[PDB]
């Protein structure tokens, strides 16, 4: 948790068409949006270890995804 | 789409418990990090723009999130 910079998350409201923002919207899409990566990375992680790896690729993020 | 910087997510995917990270899996979550920000926060405009205010608040944000 904690990862995501507060900028960046502004520009996804403001580009989803937002006039203005709070920067208490900033934090809360934020908290979401890391909370979100958390469930997919640690279903991904998982995956990795089933196929005897220990590097996580693009197709364990796309296969963990569809569990969501 | 395209806001989020690409070494914050790696960090998310180490903090879910991955040992190592390509850097095609660290593309392949923000783009779904940001696909899932955009359907949140265009929900939160129609939120706002339903309470008369310009500003889209951390409760627009809140109540989006239960949509999906
Ligand atoms: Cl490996
Ligand atoms: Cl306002």
């Amino acid at each position: 948790m904690g990862e995501l910079p507060i900028a960046p998350i502004g520009r996804i409201i403001k580009n989803a068409g937002a006039e203005r923002v709070s920067d208490d919207a900033r934090i809360a899409l934020a908290k979401v949006l890391e909370e979100m990566g958390e469930e997919i990375a640690s279903e991904a992680v998982k995956l990795a270890k089933h196929a005897g790896r220990k590097t996580i690729k693009a197709e364990d993020i796309e296969l963990a995804r569809k569990m969501f």
